[PDB]
């Protein structure tokens, strides 16, 4: 289905029907379109991220690792 919430990446794909590799996919701090690359993170690894409607946010590498330093632009 389709809300905003927070789930394991991993599952997504009967979420939306449409896959991770369809679905316009973000980093949470950077706004950047994660590819397959840092989506397989959330599955692989099962990172929970957040579901938005018709994309998300999520945490790319350099997010899902220095999630200390807390910005959006990064600067
Ligand atoms: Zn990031």
């Amino acid at each position: 289905g389709a809300m905003s919430y927070s789930l394991y990446g991993t599952t997504l794909e009967q979420q939306y029907n449409k896959p991770l590799s369809d679905l316009l996919i973000r980093c949470i701090n950077c706004q950047k379109p994660l590819s397959p690359e840092e989506k397989q993170r959330h599955l692989d690894k099962k990172q929970r991220f957040h579901n938005i409607r018709g994309r998300w946010t999520g945490r790319c590498m350099s997010c899902s690792r220095s999630s200390r330093t807390r910005r959006e632009t990064q600067l």
